[PDB]
């Protein structure tokens, strides 16, 4: 068989030293402690079950509240699905499952929020039961038995949602609002990547190093431009396709390498581009402007087909490029017994790299606050880039997201405005994480970066107004409280960076 839209680059089984290097491979894997105890598998699975009854209950009570009889109430149905990383195998420890609960047509968007929600709030197992329900796409977050919940709704067309409800249908996509289509698209292109790699075993084993490489290196992250874990699952997928009798240790090495010389902006597809019943859009450059706008198209498999990394900017394509031809220098010295497989996961060096950084810092005086603010002013983290890459002076802006937090403890209240403003002045702080609480006057940061990197003079550094814009959009939230909420940016040179990015053993 071939697999993919493409004849395979070689079929040839894997030799007896990339065997021994691709147990190397997941031996490193198990010693960076990147898989869970088989006792939380089985937990996440015992929560799935209870959430999958909930399922039942909820749609039962919202059929017969609507004056249905008993026997369509039993009938009426409903299913749980998971999609994202969990579904396809790959998850780290404490990591959530995002997950799906489709409902038949008789279920509102309204029934989610004020049936389910007093549901799972009525249960003992969970906790931090947070609904947004002026999101764009409606989400429950929730920990069950501890373990993170990301819930979605999709409200279908159907009078039934069986148990044995496959996604696979495009006809299911009839007559249901553009936004349940894509929460029906999490999970249908994530069942679809499994069907279409030539060995599953191989593909979960190159994506857990493919992903832990990319978050080693901070490249892991779509809300910032770089591709998400949709995205770097069917780039490993395509290489999969390319080489379907080959190992895990093989799909990486080759995957650095394919990737950094692909004939960008070809698309990446893992199957011919479907057509559908519905009258909706697909990705199609030569159709659209913004579909042309896209530098580097990795293409869902799932009708309607769509770009997973629209957000990729210029600098952040210059960044996967240049991570993966570096990451391919270090693959070919592994494959030659030349280095070990730990030197492939060497951390960023985004502290070392550069003479000019932003300091973006996101306070708040109340810890609840913090965590809705500092998750706005992220969000809009890519538009500064591109917004910078617009500076005449500016060739690349590199955003680092993993934001540090610290908590000052001042004095006065006065002195709380005076540090969540941005003049630090000698308070004393202490180092914490996003793990909370749920004369003490407390004022929360989170610090983001962006790199920058200038242009070389061939034959005046002002960055006032995308820092005045960046205030602007990051101050017009619908919850944005002036009295808590504050934000401000400052040039930082690589001599004053704090001690808080370096490690231990790292120099300045």
């Amino acid at each position: 068989k071939q697999w993919g839209i493409t004849p395979p680059i070689s079929t040839a089984p894997a030799t007896e030293q990339e065997n021994a290097l691709n147990t190397a491979l997941i031996n490193e894997l198990k010693n960076q402690n990147l898989f869970e105890s088989p006792a939380e598998s089985e937990k996440r699975v015992k929560v799935l079950d209870e959430l999958q009854q909930i399922t039942t209950e909820f749609v039962k009570k919202v059929s017969l509240a609507k004056h249905m009889n008993e026997k369509m109430a039993n009938e009426a149905g409903g299913k749980i699905f998971t999609y994202g990383s969990y579904r396809l195998g790959v998850y780290g420890p404490g990591s959530d499952i995002d997950t799906l609960v489709v409902v038949p047509k008789h279920v509102s968007r309204d029934n989610f929020f004020q049936d389910l929600e007093p549901m799972l709030r009525e249960r003992e197992e969970v906790t931090d039961l947070a609904a947004v329900p002026d999101a764009y796409v409606p989400i429950i977050k929730f920990k069950f038995l501890g373990i993170s919940i990301d819930l979605i709704f999709a409200r279908l067309s159907v009078p039934r949602v069986p148990r044995d409800l496959e996604l696979s249908d495009n006809n299911l996509l009839k007559g249901v609002e553009e936004r349940c289509v894509l929460s029906l698209n999490g999970t249908r292109v994530t069942d679809q990547i499994l069907q279409l790699v030539p060995n599953r075993a191989v593909f979960k084993h190159a994506l857990r190093a493919i992903k832990f490489w990319a978050q080693r290196r901070a490249i892991y992250a779509n809300v910032v431009g770089f591709p998400g874990g949709v995205a770097w699952a069917m780039m490993v997928a395509r290489i999969c396709q390319l080489y379907p009798n080959a190992v895990s240790s093989v799909i990486v090495a080759k995957f650095f390498r394919i990737l950094h010389q692909w004939n960008w902006p070809q698309p990446i597809l893992l199957k011919p581009i479907e057509d559908g019943p519905l009258q909706v859009r697909i990705w199609n450059p030569k159709l659209y402007p913004s579909d042309k706008a896209h530098r580097m198209p990795i293409i869902t498999p799932a009708y309607p087909s769509m770009c997973a990394t629209h957000n990729i900017t210029l600098s952040t394509q210059t960044i996967i490029l240049r991570e993966m031809v570096r990451a391919g220098e270090i693959a070919d010295q592994i494959m030659v017994k030349a280095l070990p497989w730990s030197a492939l996961f060497q951390k960023h060096d985004f502290f070392h790299r550069y003479k000019h950084y932003l300091t973006i810092t996101a306070a708040a005086k109340t810890a609840e606050a913090q965590l809705k603010w500092a998750g706005l002013v992220e969000s809009k983290l890519r538009h500064l880039v591109t917004r910078l890459e617009l500076v005449d002076a500016i060739a690349l802006a590199h955003p680092f997201n993993k934001g540090f937090d610290k908590v000052y403890n001042c004095s006065s209240e006065e002195e709380a405005q005076q540090v969540a403003s941005g003049v630090t002045l000698e308070v004393a702080y202490e180092s914490t994480d996003h793990e909370k609480l749920a004369q003490i006057f407390p004022v929360y940061t989170t610090t983001c970066y962006i790199g920058l990197e200038l242009e070389k003079k061939k034959g005046r550094l002002d960055i006032s107004w995308p820092t005045q814009e960046f205030y602007e959009l990051c101050k017009k939230w619908d919850k944005y409280d002036d009295t808590l909420m504050n934000v401000f940016i400052k040039n930082t040179k690589n001599t004053a960076l704090p001690d808080e990015v370096f490690e231990p053993g790292e120099e300045r």
